[PDB]
């Protein structure tokens, strides 16, 4: 105990160190291929998360971000195009948008679930909508049968953010299996975390899928050539490895996550705090509660040495980067910014730790 | 079969090394902008002469970032060279950038910068100079221009890590400058990465929000900006190669020197090196440039082509396809890079001359 008591929000030193030996074989192998960018590893962690997720196709991408922008890209949309997306989502979803220069359609959600409210599409539907980008916030699935009608009755691309939800169900298929084109995140946080950067896109459409190759090298599909104007977004092949190692427990994880988070919702009881109950199936990325009290509460917790972090507390329409946005009127997303706050969870957190959280804000009283 | 870039050979030098420092980095908890990314770029900064360098994820984004953070106006104009790789031409576009594609003096293979300023209009707004094959262009009248004109200097260092120019490296002869790590070049890295480097505070600044989400601080987002950093994985193992990068770069002057003293074969134009050269890249240049591929290819010595297709005639940039670049076009046509690396072994780059000096056509 000679190298050098506050509970962490997120311990992945802890989750990783069960996989360090396998780790350290891999890059020695890695090593001794010479090989270091679209090689052997990645091909293989395609193939296998392409399986995991139930698709034909898995492209290995930068990260998260990119792997969303690089969706759209190959959609080819016209300027201003109109892509249907949730408020209340992290930022990175609407850049993605943006960043294609085309328009976010700002839906509130769910107040029961943070979700996108497929009620409230429909209306906002124009000439000019070409998509609409689920995301399946914090973990939990969106309730995607309506959403898939109203695609198809307008002839909508359905592009999923799974950044948050790796390997939940709705029905019979996993999240990346629900729409036209799907990214993930594979930052280090994320139930499926790196060591680094990386990403990737899920599709079943062979055109899409080599299309995106295409645009993540450069544009270039054949060496020397440059069908479109691409970008450099790859997945390096130490990452696919450490992601392939990883992916194997995945599921296992998810549900000691979904154990820990049964725990939270059967044992806090306080009237001050809104649990995260879940209407879908619910991977548990982010355990979310929500009290009128946020900032006392963060500052209650981390007097009792367990750190928290907010997801999130600005919303991108109030953000200074959107400017043009901020006058739109969210209340529901707004209300949802002033009041959540993020419990530690993960599938390797102690049982001392998760009993304290929930004893500890038991006795919190406001 | 002898390879025209044996990463592994390079690499292996520094594999206890790498293995180390990957141990330390899974015992610290931290993969995403620690210390290592930190550490890195102080010493990178230091070796280039800069105040500032900023880690990001590749060569390209390095550019591409550099001129978002700009502002400049869609079509708004950058003065580029036409040979150069069609990265440089990339981040222009995707910016909504015009790319005005300069020739490349024949001597140098880089801009020929007597060519600039006809090409200059109310909407040019930067210069791109890109410091071609490993060697550094001749700054002083872009420079001059760029001064007279009030436009940015952008270093594309891809190739040329190192290079100095008069008192300066390479990196510090701009305004800002972009660097691949990618692994094959004169510093690589195991898996893509990229830095930018500038001695103004607040552009590095804004560089680094830009650079992660356009986040300054932690939940607020000032700028609509990308995810492109540089992994602590790889900051490490590129500050490890890094203090043997001058070392390693006259290893190639050495090989480089070998072929310029001993390859004798009147089809095959040499390239010189009038100002200094890294030599990223050993271009010779031959009317009969895939028959000498192919005969090297049957002597087991494999070569690649930089470049066989120039960015104003490839698909993706049909509206450009029409420019008449003469000296570009013949120089694609013409050339092909032999094999160099720090590490090549004394009997490979032996033969490679001998097999060069053999082919009697
Ligand atoms: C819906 C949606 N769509 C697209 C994206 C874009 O994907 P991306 O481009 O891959 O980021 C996201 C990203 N989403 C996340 C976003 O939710 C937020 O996550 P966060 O929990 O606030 O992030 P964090 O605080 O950096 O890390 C969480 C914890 O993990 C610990 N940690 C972290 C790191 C990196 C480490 O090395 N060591 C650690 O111990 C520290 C913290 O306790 O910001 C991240 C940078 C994004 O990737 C998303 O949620
Ligand atoms: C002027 C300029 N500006 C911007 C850029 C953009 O930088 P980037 O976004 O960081 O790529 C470049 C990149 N420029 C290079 C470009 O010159 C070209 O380089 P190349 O020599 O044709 O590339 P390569 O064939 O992949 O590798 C060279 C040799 O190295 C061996 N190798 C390679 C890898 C990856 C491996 O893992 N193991 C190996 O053994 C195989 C080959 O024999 O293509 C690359 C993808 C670009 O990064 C440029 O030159
Ligand atoms: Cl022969
Ligand atoms: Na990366």
């Amino acid at each position: 105990n000679l190298y050098f008591g506050h509970m962490f929000f997120l311990n992945l030193k802890q989750i990783n160190d069960r996989f360090n030996t396998e780790f350290i074989t891999k890059f020695k192998e890695i090593l001794e291929s010479g090989w270091y960018i679209l090689g052997k590893q990645c091909e293989k962690f395609e193939n296998n998360f392409a399986k995991y997720c139930g698709v034909k196709h898995c492209i290995g991408v930068a990260n998260g971000l990119d792997a969303l922008r690089l969706i759209i890209k190959a959609y080819d949309f016209k300027e201003n195009d109109e892509i249907i997306v949730p408020a209340n989502t992290y930022i990175a979803s609407i850049l993605a948008i943006t960043d294609n220069k085309c328009k976010p359609i700002l839906i509130e959600p769910d107040i029961n679930t943070y979700n996108i409210n497929p009620d409230l599409i429909e209306e906002k539907i124009t000439k000019k909508t070409k998509a609409i980008m689920v995301v399946h916030l914090y973990g939990q699935v969106c309730d995607m049968e309506k959403i898939q009608l109203l695609a198809n009755k307008y002839n909508l691309k359905i592009i999923e953010d799974c950044a948050q939800a790796h390997g939940a169900i709705y029905k019979d298929k996993r999240v990346g299996n629900l729409g036209d084109a799907a990214g993930f995140s594979f930052y280090p946080g994320k139930n499926l975390g790196a060591l680094g950067d990386a990403g990737c896109i899920c599709t079943n459409d062979d055109n899409f899928a080599s299309k995106i190759r295409a645009l993540a090298n450069y544009g270039s599909h054949k060496k020397y050539e440059n069908l479109y104007t691409g970008l450099n977004s790859r997945l390096d092949e130490i990452q696919a490895a450490f992601l392939d190692i990883k992916l194997k427990y995945l599921d296992e994880d998810n549900n000691k996550r979904k154990n820990i988070a049964n725990f939270y919702l059967q044992n806090i009881k306080n009237e001050n705090i809104i649990l995260p109950s879940n209407k879908f199936d619910h991977v548990w990325h982010l355990f979310v509660v929500k009290t009128k009290l946020r900032d006392e509460l963060q500052h209650y917790l981390n007097n009792h040495d367990i750190q928290t972090i907010i997801h999130y507390p600005i919303p991108p329409h109030k953000q200074k980067c959107y400017k043009d946005l901020n006058h739109l009127k969210l209340p529901i997303t707004e209300n949802i910014h002033q009041e959540v706050l993020s419990l530690p969870i993960s599938p390797t957190m102690k049982e001392n730790d998760f009993k304290k959280v929930a004893d500890i804000l038991n006795k919190w009283k406001v």
